[PDB]
């Protein structure tokens, strides 16, 4: 009727663990269209406060572009209606070893300064009853990435979403990323990168499994 | 009394050529403090429109951090009071060959989506009466970079600022950058990068000089 | 009233362990202004003893620049009034795995010859009650780096400062650096680099954790 | 009787062109020993002004080490008594093509902040009557490098020193370097590097020769 | 009165273990000057046996250059009068983790063909009562390197010298090198390299420590 | 009857141009066996002068090994009886473009200190009446390399040897090498390398051809 | 009826230019089967002369494998019945710029020692009336590669075959290769590689075109 | 009287373990000269069967070249009269850690198709009573490599040869190689490589030692 069974499931799971992004229920039944126009209005004000000449052919549409970007693009992960369609195939192949999807492109936004987070994620899991379609892992990652994030939370969320959908605790997520709110300003450290990992099931319990995954993490380009 | 002779000079030069960032004069004598609080207010609204729980310990101060960032950090280049102190040494060494400062760290913001532009600039010039202090070239670049930009304009601005301060038309600026408003969203092209160059004096006239510079452009890390 | 609670805490911790930089209390209430002028005075003398023509437009301001650099820049870490503002977010995400910030830019000065130490630090910790703001790790590193150091001590200082602020002994710091007082003169070894690591809590006790961190240390560029 | 014919020649050549380092004649007949003790005295004062505990076993000898380093090591290039012994072999091989010595290690000090300059020089020349001993090129570069420099002047000096000794104007010098007074502090640009070149004779006249040299410049490691 | 305490100690240690370089006591009180002239005499003979025209301006001084090189340069490690001055600082920092100096430039000569051995050493130790000055490790390595060697012995010597000076058995040395008497002639293997390691104390006893070191060995450039 | 026509031709060509290695005719009809024993005798003396214990199982045969190495191996290039067998095939393929053999392994000895020179040569020529067998270029380079050399002369000798054998002046030779008598001792420059080139015929006349060759010079590994 | 029109054309073209592989007409109407058995017979003999135990399970079938390999595989290019099927599409796209197929895998055999030649070819041409199917270029290269070759001839053959088929003289071929009969034995040069190029039409006439191609040659992996 | 004690020992050891190359005793007392002429005869026939014009100046001597190559070069390993001279030095240095010679050039021939095998071997051993001369390891590898091989057997032979000569079972050999009979033809896999390892003594027993060696295996260039 709105949210898919999966979307609902993942959402509840996150809420239960207290890992959901801080959200207040939709204050009023607003069309994304009205929300965008309102956001655009505020951007117009802010741009004017910065003394930008909004009459300039280029600058003129920026409040619109920004409103659209926030609502439809970069923060679309906040709406579970945008949760990807998950397809799982029966594990007839009897795969009992981990499947690793490495170097998943991940672009997020830091909630602290609303500045770009560019990184790559490495997800691995040991198939139980079903094998998830490869692209879905990338889609789920991008879903949670499209929200004002805190890398530490993002990793946790991805882990739970997967554990929930795959029906196994044997999931591990590692994210390596560069925060422009560290690089582009403030301390302006042009070289540092942050790495966060959340291990589930055997990936935490079994040191054998755990290290196999960790060893596999990080691959240049 | 406010702007240094240099700042004034550069500003006028840009205005004269019509290369200045679209700015409307300070509407009213507002303290950066009041501007920030106003910007913060609008951010609070926008964040609320996105349904973010502003009561969350982390999210709570984001409108403040963003306001400060815009005014004091990332868009500080809009205020010529922030123009760097230029120091020039007499060209007693009789340098008659170009001096090239390569891989200058450059972090800017696209004016179209207010999203990160990460790149590197290569500046070169042929000393006439004076030799500019090396760090000043980096400072000037970062100055113009700290504004809502359009790479094509940024390059031009840097070129003119330098030509003005050095007293020679023999200046060349090349900027190679990645736009997150292309990578992180929209067409999401993870590999493309844009390169823009503005050549002045001999760097445009003399094919010999011109190519020497172009050959020198781009160096990994 | 002067030093923040954090600054005070870290300082005391260091003193208690005997890991503080050898300092004599401020002999007399001198303005940094008077200290600088005196330092510059001594530099003038030194430069004269080297037979440098201080009347040269360029050389003329060096004593001033050096005084300023020592007091305000490169040795600012000696004054806890310059300790960074630490911000910690409650560990609601329930992160129980280490967070690693790698390739933190680190530029320090050797106390033995007052010559450049260029390196990179890798800090990792396992969140307990709170998660520290990423940039703060970078800031703290740079703080202790801005002092006449001994790499062996620098590593220890950073370790303790973090353990103190984070409220966990599970912190690990590794610094890889090139000493110009080895490279640029003396034995003039153009290739060697020194690596020092200080491990705390699980990073030292648990060989599993220990090796996970060590394995993660060092990343080119 | 003191300076070698070569040292005298080079010194004069530099003075004639006005390219010598700004030096005041030795004010008084001071032993390097007394100069050092005086320099060490001033360092003791400076360190005390920084509140350093000079009673510390390590810190205790730093003023001595710094005095020795300035006089005997890093600034030894200021004394032509330290000029290298040049050996030239008769060009019987009838070499008429350029000889290029690339990636010559070069460590110098910036005269503006007395901070490290780490770089590499590439020198090339076309043999006329004599061929210089390969290591001598390295020794001459290091000689002029061991002085408070300005890259633009350093390049020039090396060019003239060589033109003088070789008896040909066909000499070219290029230096690519990283200034720690740009990287380690101030604007703290961790990625930029400066490249300066001084071309003599055919290397400037003949575009054919000129480009062959420029093409040959820069080689990683 | 001649050899420093350290030199004497190191020498005795080696002799005791039977790891000293095969040396016969100074047959007669010969000045290095007379030794050099005699060596040069023999070289003159050898060069004449090779039919070289010693009247050639270049060739003429080779016997002198070789004699000086053998006695003063490449084989200077044979005279303990040339042992480096060691400086140790009290381990007040309470460093209990290994300090690793990697990629120490090492150039030696094979005793079998008196041909170049070019390589890099990696030394690591766990501080006990004192911390050695970083450059001293490089100096000790170069000292023993300056002798007609056998890589297997060289590694051993360095290990003992350091254990002796540091007062700890917890020292490890690894040397990776290319032998020109394998590359430049004979089997002419242009790609092979030899790696020898000597482990002491915990580096041998504790597999945990041992592997941490071994893992750390070898770094390109 | 002794020397092949080729050996004789090349030798004469070199002598005519004054590019031969400085050699005195074989003083007396000595067997290489007697020369070797004599050389070994001198090495025994030199080693004794260095206080080496020649009774050591290892050191015991070094004089012999060195004698053999000099006479049979590293300086075998001095005897034209060791000139390679040249094979040329008729240029029926009508090749009128240059053939380039790049990265030819080259190991030589500096005549100034009898120390290793390790480098790589790049030879190219435009076939006229005949095409030389590829390995022969390598063999000729190694021949001349096996002599106490001066890079500048080595390059010239190879050029002439080839022009002579190929019957064309259209030959170009470039050698890039590292001198251990610069690296391993003296100024100890661990990074510099010297490049020398000798161009003949069109490679010197035609800037088109000249630059095509130069462009092709140098290839990593 | 046997050879395709293309095959016949190419063959005749080569014969006309005198660039065909030295072949004597099929002495007698022998089945490849009888030829193979005879070749295998001779190999059996050769292996027995080498004292190999042909009764060994593995060795037993080598003569058969070699015969099949020579006739059917590595020397199949000797039979024009094996010439690839060429497909050309009408140049309706009006392509007037060169099409470059780079890094074409090329494995051939030297006619001098019947040893492996492993390399890569780069072919470029300017479309006139028709555009050739991309894979056809690879197929033609491999065809001529499958014969006992001389790199100088191979390059020529490929050039002509393509000029013939494409109906344009504007074709250029460059082959970079390693000869195991230089590497694996004889002089055993483990690093050298040979590059041969044959330019036709504008690639030879127009220096503009010529250099665009040459610049494009060679790409790692 | 013919074979050295070592050659005899190694040969017997191999035969005893059943690891010798399948050889039939020398059928008749044939001079290598007669074997070569006979081999050449067969090659003449084979070449004629391939329709090659043996009257061609180039092709004319291939039968001879191949015969010489097989007998003297590439298959010389089959004659123990070609076994290298082994020199061992008494392990007075008391080396008790493994010595590893890595990246030993290895060129062999596959016995199945008589096609090139190009690879690199890594040998390591723990000295017992004696230390083998470094080049001897290279020489032994090349010896066994110069035979029609099967990588799996080659590795074993080298292992045994070494264990025998060194008087210890603590030897490990690993070979990584590319088979042109897989690359150049058949399945034509241009990227695969095969790695085979044979471990002896502690390298097999002790997992500690075993993994230290394995970890050390493979180094690019
Ligand atoms: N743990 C964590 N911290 C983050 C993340 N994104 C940003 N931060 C940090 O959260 C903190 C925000 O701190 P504040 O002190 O409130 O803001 P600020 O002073 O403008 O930040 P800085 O100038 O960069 O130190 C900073 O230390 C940020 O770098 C993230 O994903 N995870
Ligand atoms: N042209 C040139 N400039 C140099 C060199 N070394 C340092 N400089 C610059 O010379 C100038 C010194 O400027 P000042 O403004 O007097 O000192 P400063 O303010 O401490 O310098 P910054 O904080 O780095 O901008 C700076 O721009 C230095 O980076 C050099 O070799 N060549
Ligand atoms: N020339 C130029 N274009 C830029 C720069 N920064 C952004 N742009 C582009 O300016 C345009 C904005 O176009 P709009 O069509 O108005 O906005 P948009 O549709 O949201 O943009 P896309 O979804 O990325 O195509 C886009 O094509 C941007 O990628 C810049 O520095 N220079
Ligand atoms: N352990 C340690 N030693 C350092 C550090 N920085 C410098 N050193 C060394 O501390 C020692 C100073 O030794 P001294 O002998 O007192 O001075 P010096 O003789 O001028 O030093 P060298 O000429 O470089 O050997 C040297 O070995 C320095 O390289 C550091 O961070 N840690
Ligand atoms: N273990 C060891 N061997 C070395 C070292 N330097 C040289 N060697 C070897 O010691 C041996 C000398 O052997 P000899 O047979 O006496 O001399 P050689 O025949 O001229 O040597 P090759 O022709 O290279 O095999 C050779 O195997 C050298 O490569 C070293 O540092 N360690
Ligand atoms: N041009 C040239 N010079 C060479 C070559 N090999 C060595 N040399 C140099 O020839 C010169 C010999 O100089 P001397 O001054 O006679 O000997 P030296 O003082 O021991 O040499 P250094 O200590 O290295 O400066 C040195 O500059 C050597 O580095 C070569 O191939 N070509
Ligand atoms: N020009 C050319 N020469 C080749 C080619 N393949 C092999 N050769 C060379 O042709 C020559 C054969 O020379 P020969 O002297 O007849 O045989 P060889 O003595 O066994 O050869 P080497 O021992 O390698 O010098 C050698 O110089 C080979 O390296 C090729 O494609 N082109
Ligand atoms: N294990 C092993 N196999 C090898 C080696 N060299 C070659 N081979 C393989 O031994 C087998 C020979 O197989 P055959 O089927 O008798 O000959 P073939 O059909 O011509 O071989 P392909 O066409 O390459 O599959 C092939 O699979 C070869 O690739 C080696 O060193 N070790």
């Amino acid at each position: 009727p709105s949210l898919s069974k999966e979307a609902a499931l993942v959402h509840e799971a996150l809420v239960a663990r207290g890992l959901e992004t801080p959200l207040r229920p939709p204050v009023h039944e607003m069309d994304n269209e009205t929300r965008k126009s309102l956001i655009a209005g505020h951007m117009t004000e802010i741009m004017q406060l910065l003394n930008l000449d909004l009459a300039d052919d280029s600058l003129m549409e920026t409040p619109h572009r920004i409103a659209k970007m926030y609502v439809d693009e970069i923060f679309s992960g906040l709406d579970y209606a945008n949760f990807p369609k998950i397809t799982l195939i029966e594990n007839k192949m009897k795969v009992d070893e981990m499947v690793t999807v490495r170097d998943i492109t991940l672009t997020s936004t830091s909630e602290h300064h609303f500045v770009t987070i560019d990184g790559k994620a490495t997800v691995a899991y040991i198939p139980k009853d079903s094998v998830i379609g490869l692209s879905k892992i990338n889609r789920i990652v991008q879903f949670f990435a499209q929200r004002p994030q805190v890398q530490e939370r993002l990793t946790q969320q991805i882990l739970i979403a997967l554990q929930t959908l795959l029906g196994t605790n044997n999931v591990a997520v590692s994210i390596d990323a560069v925060h422009y709110c560290v690089k582009a300003r403030g301390i302006r450290d042009a070289t540092s990168a942050t790495t966060t990992t959340s291990l589930g099931g055997l990936f935490k319990s079994s040191q054998n499994t755990r290290h196999e995954f960790l060893r596999a993490v990080r691959h240049h380009n």
